[PDB]
This record gives C-alpha cells, sequence and structure tokens, in this order.
C-alpha cells in the first residue's frame, strides 16, 4: 500500500489451491465471479467442506454408539480451553475482516467523491462558460456595437470559451462508475455489517456453550448435559458451515488479489478507457498523463481570454463609463475558472486515485484474507472443541 | 480520516481526567509534550497507578496473614477464566494499538513522500530552467548573431525563464519537515514494535502461569504451587505498571486529540508559513489556494516561453538549417517543465495532504486511544486474575 502490490505468500497459496468443478472437472482459476464454471468451483470448495462435516458427524455417532453398547474432567477442561481459544481467534479474525471491508468501503467512497468532484468541476465549469461568458459577451456586445475590433475581440473570447468547452467535453465522465462505486459500497457495508453479526452471535453461542457445559458439568444435572450436547451438536454444524463459507470466500479472494489489476481492465472495458484506467493502475512516475493535453489546452485558452479582457478593460473602460461592471464579472469568472482548472488538475491526477485503489487491494487482500484465514482457523477449532466435548460427553454421563 | 476530524467521546471523556501533578496543584490540560507542568501531571497519573498497586499489596498479604492464622476448585477455575478474558482483550489491545501505530507511520511517510517529490519538482525545474534553457539559449545567439529580433526573442525567453525561477524559489521548502517527518516515522516505528513485542510477552507469560497453575494444582505439587504464586505477584506488579502506562498515555493522546490542529499549529510556527500550514490542515474548497498565483505564473511563463520557441522554429528553420536540434531540445524542455508543472499543482494541492493528516489522527485517535484503553483493561483483568489466584492459594496449599 506504500509503493505497489505485490500479492503476498497466503494470496499465492490460496489461489493455489485446485479449482476442480462438481464433476471433478479442471476449472480455470482465474477470478470470474460471473462464470458459472468459478462459481462451480467455489461450489464445490463448499461440498468438500460439508463432506468433511458428514465425516465429522459419522465419526461422532460411530464413537458415541461404540461408547454406549461398548479424564472426564480433563478432557472438559481441554475442551473449553479449545473452545475459548477458537473463540479468541474468532475474534480477532471477525475484526480483521471488518477492518478489511471497512478499508474498501473507505477506498470506494474516497474514490467516489473525487470522480464526483471531476464531475461537478467539468460540469459547473462548461456551464459557466457557456451560460455566464455568453450573456456577458452578449450585454458587452450590444454596449459596444461601435468598434469593429472591441467586437472581434469579444469574438474571439467567445471562440476561446468553446475551445474550453470542447476540451472539457473531452474529459471522461465518471457518472457510471460513480454509481457502480456507490451500490458495490453499499452492498458492502450491509453484507459486512451482517456478516460481522453473524460471526459475533456465532462467539457468544460457543462461549454460553461452553460455559452452560461446564456449569452442568459441576451440577451433575443428565438436563443439562443433553441440552449442552444438543448445543454442541447444533454449533458444530454451524462451524463445518462457517468453515466451508471462509474456505471459499479465502480462495475467491486470492483468485481476485492473485491479479487485481487485470480483472479492473477486464471489467471496467467499455466504459472507461484502457489508457485511463492504466492511468489510474499502474500511476507510473515516468509516464504521459491521458489529461495532459487537454490540461494544457483549457489553461491556454484561459489564460488568453485573461489577456484580452485584461486588454479590454484597460483600453475601453476609459472610453466607456459603462460596461466595466461586465468586464469585471467576465473576470471573476476567469479566475474562478483558474481555480477550478488548478483543481481539476489536481484531482485527475493519477496519484490519489492510485493511492485509493493500493488501500482498496491492502484492505482486501491482506487484512480480509487473513481475517477469512482466522475466521476459518476459529471454525476448525470450534469443530474440534465441541466434538471433544461430545466425545467426552458418554463418559461424563457413566461417571 | 472519511470525514473531517469530530473528537470522540472517549477522546473527551479521557481529556476531561484532571490534570493535577506532584502538588495536587492545578494544571492546564493542553497538549504540551515539552512543559514541566504537563510531565509532571502525567507523572502524577502514573503515581495513582502505583499507588493502587500498593494497596492491592498490602491487602493481598492482609488477606493472606488473616487466612494463615485463622471453593478453591470453583476460585482457581474462575480466575482461570479471568485470565484468559484478560490475554483474549490484552491481544485484541495490541493489535489494535499496532494498527493505530502503523496507520500513523503510514500517514507520516506519504506526507514525507509528498514533501519530498515537491521538493524534487521545485529543485529540478529549477535546474533545468536556469542550466539547459542558458546554455541553450546561449548557443542560439551565438548561431544566430545576425538577427537583433531574434536576439530579442531569445532575451525574452530568458528573462521568462528567470521569472518561472523566481516562481519556483517562492515556494516553501520542504526539506526540515521532511527530516522532523521521517524522524517521527523511525521513532514511532521503533517503540511500537519494541512496546508490542513487550505486551505479547506479557500476554504468554500470564498464558504460561495460569496454565502452570493449573497443571501444578492437578499434580498437587507444593513447589508448582509457591513457584505460580511468585510468578502470579510478579505479573500483578507487571499489570500494575502496564496500567499505570496505559492510563497516562491515554490521557497525554486524548488531550493531543482534542486540539490537534491547534497543537500542529503551535509546533510549525517557525518552519512552515501559517497560512500554507492552516490550508493543509483545513482543506476548505470555499478558500482559496496559496499557491494559485505562482502556478498561474509558472504556467503564463511557460506558455509564452512556448509561444516563443515555436515562432522562432517557423520563422528560423527555413532561413537557418542548423540551430533547429537546439530549437527542439528547448521545447522538449518546456514540454517537460509543463509535465512537471501539472505534477507540481496535483503534488500542492491540499487534497492529499488533508488526507494523510486525517487519517494519522482517525489512526492515532481512535485505533490507537481504543487499544491504549483496552491494554488497560487487559492490564486491570490481569490484576483481578492474579488477585483472586493469590486468594484462593492459601486455600489449596493447607489442603
Ligand atoms: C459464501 C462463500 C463465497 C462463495 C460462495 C459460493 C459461490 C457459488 C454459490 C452459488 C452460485 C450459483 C451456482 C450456479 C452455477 C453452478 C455451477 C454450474 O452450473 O455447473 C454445473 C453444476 O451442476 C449443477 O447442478 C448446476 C448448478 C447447480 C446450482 C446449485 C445451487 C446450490 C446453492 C447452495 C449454495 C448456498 C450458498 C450460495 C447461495 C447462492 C456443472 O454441470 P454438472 O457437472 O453437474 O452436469 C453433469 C451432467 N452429466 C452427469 C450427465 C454429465
Ligand atoms: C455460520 C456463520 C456464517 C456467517 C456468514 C454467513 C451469514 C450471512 C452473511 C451475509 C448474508 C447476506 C445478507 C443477508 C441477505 C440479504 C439478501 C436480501 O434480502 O436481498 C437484498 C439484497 O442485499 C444486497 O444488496 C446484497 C446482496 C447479498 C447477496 C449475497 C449472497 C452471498 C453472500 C456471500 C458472503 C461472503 C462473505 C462471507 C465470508 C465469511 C437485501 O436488502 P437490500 O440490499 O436491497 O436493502 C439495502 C440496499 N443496500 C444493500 C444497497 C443498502
Ligand atoms: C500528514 C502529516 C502526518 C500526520 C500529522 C498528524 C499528527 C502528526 C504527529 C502528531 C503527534 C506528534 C507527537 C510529538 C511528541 C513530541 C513533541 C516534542 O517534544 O517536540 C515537538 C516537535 O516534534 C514534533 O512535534 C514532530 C512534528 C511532526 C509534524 C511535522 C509537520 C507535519 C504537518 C506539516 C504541515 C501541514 C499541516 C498538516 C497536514 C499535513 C515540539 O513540541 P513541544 O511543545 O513539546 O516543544 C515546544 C517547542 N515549540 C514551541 C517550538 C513547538
Ligand atoms: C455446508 C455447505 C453446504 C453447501 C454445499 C453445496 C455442495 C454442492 C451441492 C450440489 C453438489 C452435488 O449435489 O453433488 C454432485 C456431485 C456429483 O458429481 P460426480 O462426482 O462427478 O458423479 C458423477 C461422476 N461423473 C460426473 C464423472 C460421471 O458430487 C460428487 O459426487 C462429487 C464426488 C467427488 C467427491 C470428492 C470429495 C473429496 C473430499 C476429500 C475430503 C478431504
Ligand atoms: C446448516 C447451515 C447453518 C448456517 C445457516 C446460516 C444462515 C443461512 C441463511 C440465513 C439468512 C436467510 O434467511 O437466508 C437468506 C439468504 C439470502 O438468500 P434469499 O433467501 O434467497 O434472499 C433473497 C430472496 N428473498 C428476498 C425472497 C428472501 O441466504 C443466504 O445468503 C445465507 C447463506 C448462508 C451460507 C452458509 C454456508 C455457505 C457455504 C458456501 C459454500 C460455497
Ligand atoms: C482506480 C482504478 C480505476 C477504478 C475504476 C473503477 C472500478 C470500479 C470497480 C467496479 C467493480 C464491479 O463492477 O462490481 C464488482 C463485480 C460485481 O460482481 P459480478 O456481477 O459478478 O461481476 C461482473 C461480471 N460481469 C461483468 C461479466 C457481469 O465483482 C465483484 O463484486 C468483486 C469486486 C472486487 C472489488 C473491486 C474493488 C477494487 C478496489 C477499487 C478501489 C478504487
Ligand atoms: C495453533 C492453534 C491456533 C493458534 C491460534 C493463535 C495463533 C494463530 C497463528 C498465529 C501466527 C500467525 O500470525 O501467522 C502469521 C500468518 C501470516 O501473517 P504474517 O505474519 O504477517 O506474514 C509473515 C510471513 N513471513 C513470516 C514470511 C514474513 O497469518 C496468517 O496468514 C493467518 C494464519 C492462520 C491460518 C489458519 C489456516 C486457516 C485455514 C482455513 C481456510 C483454508
Ligand atoms: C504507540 C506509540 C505512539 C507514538 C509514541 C511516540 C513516543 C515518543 C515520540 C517522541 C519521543 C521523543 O522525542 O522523546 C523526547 C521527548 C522530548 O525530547 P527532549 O529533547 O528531551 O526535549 C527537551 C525537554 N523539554 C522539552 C522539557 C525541554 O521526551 C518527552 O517528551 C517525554 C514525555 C513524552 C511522552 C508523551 C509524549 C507523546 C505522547 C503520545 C501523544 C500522541
Ligand atoms: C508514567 C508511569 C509509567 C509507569 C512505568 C511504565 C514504563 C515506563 C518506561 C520507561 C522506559 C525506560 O525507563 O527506559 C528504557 C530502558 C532504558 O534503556 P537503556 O538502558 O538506557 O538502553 C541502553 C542504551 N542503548 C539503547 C544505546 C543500548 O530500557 C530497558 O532496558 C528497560 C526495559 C524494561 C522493560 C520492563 C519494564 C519493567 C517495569 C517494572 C515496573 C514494576
Ligand atoms: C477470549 C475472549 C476474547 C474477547 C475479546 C473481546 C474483543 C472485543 C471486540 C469488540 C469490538 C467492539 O465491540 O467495538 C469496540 C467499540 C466500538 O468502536 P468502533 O466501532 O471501532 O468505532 C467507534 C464507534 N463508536 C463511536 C460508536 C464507539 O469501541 C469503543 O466503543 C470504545 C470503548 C473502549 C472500551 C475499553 C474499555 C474501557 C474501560 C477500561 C479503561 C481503562
Ligand atoms: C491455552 C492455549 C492458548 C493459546 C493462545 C495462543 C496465543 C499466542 C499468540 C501467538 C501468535 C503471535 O505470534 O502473534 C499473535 C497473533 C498474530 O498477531 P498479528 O496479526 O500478526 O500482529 C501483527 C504485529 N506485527 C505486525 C508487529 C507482527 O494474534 C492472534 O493470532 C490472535 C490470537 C487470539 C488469542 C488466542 C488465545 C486467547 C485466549 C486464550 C485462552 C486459552
Ligand atoms: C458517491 O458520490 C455520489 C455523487 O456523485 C453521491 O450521490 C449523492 O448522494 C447524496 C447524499 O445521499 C444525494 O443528495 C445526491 O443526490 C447524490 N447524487 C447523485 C448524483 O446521485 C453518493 O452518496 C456517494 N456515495 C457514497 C457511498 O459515498
Ligand atoms: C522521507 O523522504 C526522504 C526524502 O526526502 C527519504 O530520505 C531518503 O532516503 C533514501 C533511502 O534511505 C536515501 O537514499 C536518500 O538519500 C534520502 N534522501 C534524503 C534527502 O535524505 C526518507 O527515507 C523518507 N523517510 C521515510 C520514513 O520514508
Ligand atoms: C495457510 C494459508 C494462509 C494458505 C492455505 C493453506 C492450505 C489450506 C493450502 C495452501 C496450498 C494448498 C496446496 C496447494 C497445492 C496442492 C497440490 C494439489 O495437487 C493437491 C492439493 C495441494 C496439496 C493444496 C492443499 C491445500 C493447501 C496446502
Ligand atoms: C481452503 C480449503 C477449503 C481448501 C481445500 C482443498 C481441497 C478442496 C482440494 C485440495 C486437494 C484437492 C484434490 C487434488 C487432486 C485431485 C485429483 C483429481 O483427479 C480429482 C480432484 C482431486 C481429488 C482434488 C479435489 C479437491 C482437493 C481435495
Ligand atoms: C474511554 C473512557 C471513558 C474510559 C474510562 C475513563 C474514566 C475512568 C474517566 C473518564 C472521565 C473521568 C472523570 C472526569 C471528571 C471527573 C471530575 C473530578 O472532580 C473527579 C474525577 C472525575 C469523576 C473523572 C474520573 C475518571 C473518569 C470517569
Amino acid at each position: 500500500a506504500r509503493v505497489d502490490y505485490i500479492a503476498p505468500w497466503w494470496v499465492v497459496w490460496l489461489h493455489s489451491v485446485p479449482h476442480v468443478g462438481l464433476r471433478l472437472q479442471p476449472v480455470n482459476s482465474t477470478f470470474s465471479p460471473g462464470d458459472e464454471s468459478y462459481q462451480e468451483s467455489l461450489l464445490f470448495l463448499g461440498l468438500v467442506a460439508a463432506v468433511c462435516l458428514g465425516l465429522n458427524l459419522i465419526f461422532l455417532v460411530a464413537y458415541l454408539v461404540c461408547a454406549c453398547h461398548c479424564c472426564i474432567t480433563w478432557t472438559a477442561v481441554v475442551a473449553g480451553l479449545i473452545c475459548c481459544a477458537a473463540v479468541g481467534v474468532g475474534f480477532y479474525g471477525n475484526s480483521e475482516t471488518n477492518d478489511g471491508a471497512y478499508q474498501l468501503m473507505y477506498s470506494l467512497d474516497d474514490a467516489n467523491h473525487t470522480f464526483s468532484g471531476i464531475d461537478a468541476l467539468v460540469s459547473g465549469t462548461t456551464q459557466k462558460m457557456k451560460v455566464d461568458l455568453e450573456q456577458h459577451l452578449a450585454r458587452l456586445s450590444e454596449i459596444f456595437a461601435a468598434r469593429g475590433d472591441y467586437l472581434q475581440t469579444l469574438k474571439f473570447i467567445q471562440q476561446m470559451a468553446g475551445s474550453v468547452v470542447v476540451q472539457l467535453s473531452g474529459l471522461p465522465v465518471w457518472r457510471e462508475v460513480t454509481m457502480e462505486l456507490t451500490k458495490l459500497s453499499d452492498q458492502t457495508g450491509y453484507v459486512e455489517y451482517y456478516r460481522w453479526l453473524s460471526y459475533l452471535l456465532l462467539f457468544i453461542l460457543d462461549l454460553v456453550i461452553c460455559l452452560i457445559a461446564c456449569l452442568g458439568l459441576a451440577k451433575r444435572s443428565k438436563c443439562l448435559l443433553a441440552s449442552m450436547l444438543c448445543c454442541g451438536a447444533l454449533s458444530l454444524l454451524l462451524s463445518w458451515a462457517s468453515l466451508a463459507a471462509d474456505g471459499s470466500a479465502a480462495v475467491a479472494t486470492s483468485d481476485f488479489c492473485v491479479a487485481p489489476d487485470t480483472f479492473i481492465l477486464n471489467v471496467t472495458e467499455g466504459q472507461i478507457s484502457t489508457e485511463v484506467t492504466r492511468y489510474y493502475l499502474y500511476c507510473s512516475q515516468s509516464g504521459s498523463s491521458p489529461f495532459q493535453q487537454t490540461l494544457t489546452t483549457f489553461q491556454r485558452a484561459l489564460t488568453t481570454m485573461q489577456i484580452q479582457v485584461a486588454g479590454l478593460l484597460q483600453f475601453a473602460v476609459p472610453l466607456f463609463s459603462t460596461a466595466e461592471e461586465d468586464l469585471l464579472a467576465i473576470q471573476l469568472l476567469l479566475n474562478s475558472s483558474e481555480s477550478s482548472l488548478h483543481q481539476l488538475t489536481a484531482m485527475v491526477d493519477c496519484r490519489g486515485l492510485h493511492k485509493d485503489y493500493l488501500d482498496a487491494l491492502a484492505g482486501i487482500c491482506y487484512d480480509g484474507l487473513q481475517g477469512l484465514l482466522y475466521l476459518g482457523l476459529f471454525s476448525f477449532l470450534a469443530a474440534l472443541a465441541f466434538s471433544t466435548m461430545i466425545c467426552a460427553g458418554p463418559r461424563a454421563w457413566k461417571h
């Protein structure tokens, strides 16, 4: 996030996970969220998690049957310790995933603000030029209907304004990209809020299950032991479902993060020029800005307009008592236009947008991927804890 | 960060904590890190924690004496649960404080990069203009020692180059601010890494102390119980020291975070112009820029020089077969200077620097202050856990 984006070792490893599709068919592991084969590979990872959950349940049933048909305190304490470690790791991973999601949201909002500002500046300058300059120049022409030189100067000012308007219209329009960014930010906020809440409820339920199981064991209550066995089975189901979700999300995120610029270029094509997208995506210092010529022509037109207006003031104003207010209004408009041009040349610069892109990449890849990995670790630990507790169940019942 | 800065409720609360010094005389709570009254106020905040530790030890020893002269399993399990909770909260606080410190270092490095780039642009443009433009114009004058008009054009180009150099020299120089930023970033990295390692070691020591206490209780070893009592007393002392450090650091950070712009303006009084500092600190689109006139003059001089060079090319290439290479070199130099002007006007813009400032504020205040409060909570939790463990120790020793 400081110089460039390099795919971390964990991103590379997760991307290395084979994508197999439902019927064990090799699937191309390039981020294609809209591709049926890619979605099938993610579903296959989820299905492998489901098969592992089924194996866990089968082993638990076999062990319970063998124990009933055919240490307790220490196994209970070990299960409680593993559950506490799992809940701590889950809290950490949940917070890290929330941090990554909020970093992505912040980068999307910053890019949205920059693009909306570019659009507002271009629209405001265009409206100012056309409407206000035309009105003031019409008034000045009506008051100056005696001097061919002055009329020609007004015509030159109008022509320069037209050139400025053409250049401004030649800049990218970011309305569609801004709508996409706002929609993505809203969806990310919604989904992240509900994911964080769901994992927090899972941690609370696991902690209460562990504490209630310990209390039931202390009080020697068959009702409490059976209720905690049922809750442990339900939490084992939830833990395996969570591990499936975390593994699939980690593999998809790693697929994206292994090559994010390729996906951005692929998905933006047709709505953003390749040169503009590459300018914002690579922000190479030794490179030519796609907007440099537009900005140069805009500022040259503004400079010529100001020179003409200053000459018109210093000459005509002594000759004509009136018409000074219109010239002053035009000069103020051009001063505002120069300020707007400086703001626009600052906004269209690749540095800020590339910083937003790199911050989003850092958030997603580093923070979010690590949070998803820690949530998968929590899921595995909770499965292990609620499996060992269920295994010790029958022995505790007997003794 | 995502918006402007407003002091959070916990920042306001912590800043409200009374500042009294060693003699209890009232002390101004404004952030003055170099002021003896303020440093003494922080020292008193630490001395309060030292007195609390003394009272805790007094109570522990009194209870131990009374029990020896005049529930064990459940108290031990409760102490172990509280120690696990404290270590979890401490892990969260350590991670959050590290995140805040790293965010501050990231903002400092981004501001350092921006200011260093501004300095590089200004220095390179100045050197290019004077050295290269003057050498090329001298060669052109030597090759054009026949045309008074062409000599006057070369003189005009030299005068415009001098104007550009003067305008560039009128901009702020960020060498001192950059050196201060690098020093602060390096010190922050050093202190943060060592603090994080210290708290990780403390968490691991607490965990091993609790686990070995439980193991010694299981094995019914008197030596293990005595060793765990001694290590629990040592960890209680470390926890009280950590609480004192966290409380003092949190109060100081809150004092800063209440008036960050005021502190920055005070501390940058003699090294940065007040208008420049306020421009970067407040970044209001309503107001003007302290560099707008400089940039406008720079670009107008560039445009005049470009027009002169183009006219000279057009009206002298047919007349003079030579000098074409020198004219093309000057034109390329001016093209590069236009690119540098656009880069500079994007760099000096307040948006990026204000984003860096607000991100450092978000990091420090929100993340670091929350992490410090969590570390203080961990310290109190560990003190409570080890106090309960020591209190329950005598019963196990007798049993
Ligand atoms: C939250 C974690 C992050 C990632 C989450 C997972 C991402 C994907 C989730 C669902 C996306 C919809 C998938 C539609 C296309 C599937 C691939 C495909 O259509 O290819 C098909 C998959 O087979 C199918 O039955 C069609 C698709 C069945 C979809 C089943 C939907 C289950 C939904 C449960 C998932 C719950 C969470 C997600 C809910 C939306 C391959 O054809 P075949 O081999 O089976 O035919 C073989 C024919 N012989 C044998 C004669 C040769
Ligand atoms: C056992 C532990 C498991 C924990 C993880 C799984 C728990 C659920 C997590 C998220 C569930 C989605 C949120 C509730 C469903 C709302 C749908 C609805 O109702 O339709 C709509 C559509 O929503 C959406 O825009 C987003 C579409 C959500 C569909 C995505 C399904 C796949 C999710 C994959 C999750 C990957 C990350 C997890 C990896 C750990 C909800 O209303 P709305 O959006 O139109 O209103 C507000 C309008 N805005 C959003 C603009 C403000
Ligand atoms: C984007 C910028 C990066 C993020 C900026 C936001 C927070 C930066 C760090 C704030 C906490 C620093 C804690 C220092 C504790 C030691 C104090 C000390 O002892 O020596 C400090 C000096 O050393 C520092 O302060 C380091 C300064 C670091 C900032 C350098 C300028 C940054 C802003 C540039 C201008 C643009 C405006 C901002 C937008 C970029 C003196 O203060 P004094 O009162 O104690 O002595 C009294 C002596 N007089 C009276 C002369 C002050
Ligand atoms: C908890 C999350 C719930 C969501 C899970 C959603 C799962 C997807 C639902 C639809 C899929 C479905 O119904 O299964 C459909 C497929 C059937 O295709 P086939 O194998 O190729 O059989 C036909 C054979 N042909 C097509 C070649 C002719 O399954 C399977 O037989 C997959 C068999 C391979 C299993 C390998 C698993 C190895 C596990 C290793 C553990 C370490
Ligand atoms: C044994 C599993 C226990 C865990 C269950 C967790 C909650 C499940 C649903 C609760 C919310 C709900 O109410 O479901 C609804 C939601 C959305 O779908 P929708 O109904 O069509 O909303 C739109 C249609 N509307 C508007 C008419 C309702 O579904 C989900 O996206 C939840 C997916 C849970 C995935 C967990 C494992 C994922 C494995 C992925 C491997 C590839
Ligand atoms: C600064 C560099 C230039 C940036 C230009 C703006 C790019 C906007 C990207 C819109 C993505 C989109 O379109 O939505 C995202 C799509 C929607 O899902 P989908 O429908 O299945 O995919 C569409 C497939 N189609 C087209 C075949 C139907 O995929 C995703 O959800 C994953 C989004 C990954 C996060 C990307 C954020 C990268 C950080 C950027 C911070 C500035
Ligand atoms: C063992 C019982 C559980 C212990 C729980 C507490 C400690 C957990 C690990 C701490 C060490 C650590 O933090 O590992 C650090 C790593 C990497 O991060 P890095 O340090 O910045 O990279 C440093 C790289 N070097 C060293 C080369 C410079 O983090 C992670 O990628 C997430 C680790 C969790 C992975 C769990 C797998 C989940 C799989 C499920 C989905 C497939
Ligand atoms: C998690 C880590 C976050 C960052 C923590 C960085 C701490 C060290 C940074 C500067 C170190 C330094 O400069 O130490 C040197 C400084 C001053 O220097 P002096 O030469 O002695 O001044 C001469 C002495 N006068 C000024 C009296 C004449 O000593 C101190 O002020 C000691 C008290 C500072 C502790 C609290 C200040 C910062 C609190 C945090 C508010 C955000
Ligand atoms: C306001 C209330 C605060 C409460 C106290 C909180 C901690 C304050 C920090 C002071 C830092 C300092 O004292 O200095 C840090 C010291 C001195 O470094 P040095 O020997 O000179 O370096 C050598 C010169 N080199 C750098 C060139 C090589 O480093 C140390 O080795 C001590 C580390 C102690 C770590 C464990 C803390 C023990 C605390 C015990 C309390 C019961
Ligand atoms: C084994 C068991 C492990 C348990 C681990 C527990 C981790 C808890 C993670 C939950 C995160 C969360 O709930 O949010 C943490 C919250 C939300 O802050 P925010 O959302 O980030 O932003 C700010 C959003 N406001 C503005 C709405 C708040 O912070 C806070 O309000 C700050 C309060 C800090 C309390 C610290 C204790 C104070 C008393 C001690 C003083 C010395
Ligand atoms: C009784 C068995 C308990 C086992 C507990 C093991 C904890 C040891 C952690 C070592 C990992 C490490 O080395 O660091 C700690 C790791 C990694 O942090 P990070 O993201 O990389 O920070 C980066 C900082 N840098 C950049 C400077 C490197 O944080 C975690 O994984 C979260 C663990 C949650 C707490 C787990 C237990 C909490 C309750 C325990 C009750 C039993
Ligand atoms: C992204 O920027 C757009 C503007 O381009 C914001 O859309 C405006 O939102 C405000 C506040 O809700 C409305 O009053 C305006 O009417 C909206 N304008 C348009 C053109 O839609 C949008 O809120 C921003 N999104 C995010 C997530 O920050
Ligand atoms: C802040 O930027 C300065 C440049 O202004 C960096 O200083 C350079 O560091 C490199 C790498 O160590 C050296 O080769 C250069 O000689 C340094 N230049 C100067 C002028 O000192 C500095 O490293 C940056 N600091 C941080 C923390 O990123
Ligand atoms: C540790 C985190 C960060 C990364 C994920 C680690 C695990 C789950 C991943 C990373 C790399 C993966 C391996 C990559 C390549 C292969 C070869 C293939 O023929 C069988 C699967 C196998 C052997 C994968 C198994 C799962 C694997 C070990
Ligand atoms: C992050 C988590 C979910 C990763 C889990 C990786 C699992 C799904 C991967 C790792 C190794 C993979 C196997 C590697 C090789 C083969 C042999 C091939 O002839 C059929 C597919 C099969 C049998 C793969 C199935 C999927 C597999 C088991
Ligand atoms: C995040 C924060 C809120 C964590 C907890 C901070 C607590 C300990 C702080 C915040 C505000 C503080 C109070 C602010 C003002 C006063 C009035 C004074 O005459 C006695 C102390 C007293 C009553 C302080 C006691 C400590 C206090 C309650």
